[PDB]
């Protein structure tokens, strides 16, 4: 069917949430948020309006009590999600009287980014300029501060407003699918770790995307760094015959593999054998997700390739488990974490979150803990692909996608060692075959459109790591007989013996005269610290000056301190230089954003 209203009355449903997700956080969201419908006498279901036409919204009051809400993402540059770009276009060109709509926002963001949450603002404001009726205000989930705790406030006071307006009131634990075990299926017909069709990484296939990944071979494989400290590489991954196309600025996602040391120890203290092949299936017949991942698959293969096992976990999932923990005092501390406030938050915050206990130290510390793995499988979110900024560029190497990325690796305060699934999985990866499953996810960032525009790179760490694509292009350019205008990088690291990456490549393009300039703050060789941002205002002068004249400001790598500390020191330098007031300086730099001059590549 592709009227959502006409599917909500053939299945009974009188709310329907819509999810904008790239990494399925407002999904899972607005999954939970259905399954509370019934609660209240109410029933839902989750959709993608990727599937559906959202002007059918105006048919919504054909339904009694009809309720939709929008859990929403915000992605590059305040955009929406892929699976929303339609709906954010009809938003944008519609006019259509939306009087007797009643609706609620959720919004996903994260405060260290430009546009904070402006999907969901967007949605929200669009929909009441359009006549719709917002049953409860706008949520502004933050993930730079705790997104499940911003979650689960709002849940709680949107239903206690949807029981007030609707004059509903709210009313054991319910599995959304059944566990059926393949115990003499072909080996041909089970899932190995592949996305999407069976047998596509066997058998590639074109084109290449999230749902088709193209296993590219890693060629090379090496260290950045020196120190055993930590471990910094450069990877190259070769999509020949891939037919995949990319340029410097894009992202390249990976889908890793968990440790098969961690999937052995949850296998043990769970008691169960991981080789079983088995499926798990929606016991709602009509709903388009048949099963939680690829099935039928082996609890292996699932724990491996499909779920995410290492993430602290959310409060619905410790809420569930709370009843297979025999033990009074261990089931009591994981139902109390689902609390919105008090003990039960703080414990929360403090026993999962802070001590960073993914789902095998929550088992081990809770010994009493023995929940069926079947459940679990339905109970873990999907383990995502993880993005790099691709650090080549398609002039010099259309073949190949290069990685800088350094691995993750800590104790917690629950004394236990942590490791990042997506780097050490690459670290582990040794160079021609070993195969990566990867595609190319198009952005923004890009070098001027006239090779004579000046670049101004900042990008200490790991955020140089699109610059170097940038420069080989550069070089490429200049080579090619074409005036190239001056192209500057502004690097940093904590000690120029330690972790100085690409220091011999970089010293090479700076003497062939590619890269005019090569600024590095080596932050720990002294007593204080010395960043990019210290560079940047000493060469105020001749940053004003290419700033003035047309050139383009890009800021990769650290977002939560970084980016900020870079943005308020090019504030100054226009406010000071440019004989502007600061609040002016701030409209310049924010202006030159809009005109694509002033662009960010951070992540935290
Ligand atoms: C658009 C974009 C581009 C990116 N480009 C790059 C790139 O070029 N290079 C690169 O290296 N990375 C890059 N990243 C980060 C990259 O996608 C991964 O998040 C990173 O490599 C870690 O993944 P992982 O799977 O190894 O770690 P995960 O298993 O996902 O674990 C990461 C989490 O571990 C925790 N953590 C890490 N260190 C500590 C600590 N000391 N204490 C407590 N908790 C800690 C944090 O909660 C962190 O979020 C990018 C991200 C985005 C969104
Ligand atoms: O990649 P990666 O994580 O491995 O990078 P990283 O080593 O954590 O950091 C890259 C560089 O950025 C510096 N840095 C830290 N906070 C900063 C800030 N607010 N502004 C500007 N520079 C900052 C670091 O210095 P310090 O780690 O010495 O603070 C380091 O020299
Ligand atoms: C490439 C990228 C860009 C993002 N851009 C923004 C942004 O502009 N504004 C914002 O508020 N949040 C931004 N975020 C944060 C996400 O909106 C937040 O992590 C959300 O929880 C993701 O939801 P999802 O898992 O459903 O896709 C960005 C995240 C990524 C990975
Ligand atoms: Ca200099």
């Amino acid at each position: 069917e592709s009227s959502f209203v006409e599917k909500m009355k053939k299945t009974g449903r009188n709310i329907i949430v819509f999810y904008g997700s790239q990494t399925g956080t407002a999904e899972e969201f607005a999954n939970r948020l259905s399954k509370d419908a019934h609660r209240y006498g109410m029933r839902g279901m989750s959709a993608d309006p990727e599937e559906y036409d959202l002007a059918d919204l105006s048919s919504l009051p054909e339904i009694d009590n009809a309720l939709v809400v929008f859990c929403m993402a915000t992605y590059g540059e305040g955009d929406p999600t892929d699976n929303a770009q339609d709906f954010y276009d009809w938003l944008q060109e519609t006019d259509v009287d939306l009087s007797g709509v009643k609706f609620a926002v959720f919004g996903l963001g994260n405060k260290t980014y430009e546009h904070f949450n402006a999907m969901g603002k967007y949605v929200d404001k669009r929909l009441e300029q359009l006549g719709a009726q917002r049953i409860f205000e706008l949520g502004l989930g933050d993930d730079d501060g705790n997104l499940e705790e911003d979650f689960i406030t709002w849940r709680e006071q949107f239903w206690l407003a949807v029981c007030e307006h609707f004059g509903v009131e709210a009313t054991s634990s319910i599995r959304q699918y059944e566990l059926v075990v393949h115990t003499d299926i072909d080996a041909a017909k089970v899932y190995m770790g592949e996305m999407g069709r069976l047998k596509s990484y066997e058998n590639q296939k074109p084109p290449f995307d999230a749902k088709n990944p193209f296993l590219a071979a890693v060629t090379t494989n090496r260290k950045l760094n020196q120190g055993t400290e930590r471990h910094l590489m450069h990877l190259e991954l070769d999509i020949s015959d891939s037919k995949i196309r990319y340029e410097s600025g894009d992202h390249v996602a990976v889908y890793p593999a968990n440790d098969s040391a961690l999937v052995n120890q949850l296998g043990k203290i769970l008691g169960a054998d991981l080789d079983v092949v088995m499926s798990l299936n929606n016991l709602d017949e009509e709903s388009n997700k048949k099963h939680p991942f690829p099935c039928p698959t082996s609890y292996r293969t699932a724990l491996t390739y499909y779920l995410d096992i290492t993430n602290p976990p959310r409060t619905n999932v410790l809420y569930e488990l709370a009843q297979y923990a025999s033990e009074p005092s261990e089931q009591e501390l994981l139902r109390k974490m689902a609390s919105s406030s008090g003990e039960g938050k703080e414990l929360y915050l403090s026993w999962v979150v802070e001590a960073r206990r993914h789902i095998l130290a929550i088992l081990q510390d809770c010994p009493s803990l023995r929940p069926p793995i079947d459940h679990l499988c339905e109970l873990l979110p999907r383990l995502q692909a993880r993005y790099y900024s691709i650090a080549s560029s398609s002039k010099v190497h259309p073949n190949s996608v290069h990685i800088c990325a350094v691995v993750v690796e800590y104790e917690t305060k629950a004394g236990r060692i942590n490791k990042g699934v997506a780097t050490n999985w690459l670290r582990a990866k040794e160079p021609v075959r070993a195969l990566v499953p990867m595609f190319v996810r198009k952005s923004q960032f890009r070098l001027p459109f006239k090779a004579t525009t000046p670049v101004i790179m900042v990008g200490p760490g790991t955020g140089v790591a699109p610059f170097i694509g940038f420069i080989q292009e550069r070089a490429w350019l200049r080579q090619q007989g074409k005036e190239v205008g001056e192209t500057l990088l502004y690097y940093g690291c904590r000690r120029s013996d330690e972790d100085y990456l690409y220091r011999e490549e970089l010293a090479q393009f700076h003497r062939d005269g590619a890269l005019t300039q090569l600024n590095v703050a080596f932050s720990r060789e002294q007593s204080h610290k010395v960043y990019v941002q210290h560079l940047l205002k000493q060469d105020r002068e001749h940053l004003w000056k290419l700033i003035e004249g047309g050139a383009h400001i890009y800021v990769c790598g650290d977002a939560r301190n970084m980016a900020r500390d870079v943005q308020n020191t090019f504030y100054d330098i226009v406010a000071e230089l440019g004989a502007m007031e600061h609040a002016q300086a701030v409209d310049y730099i924010k202006k030159l954003m809009t005109k694509g001059r002033y662009s960010l590549d951070v992540w935290s």
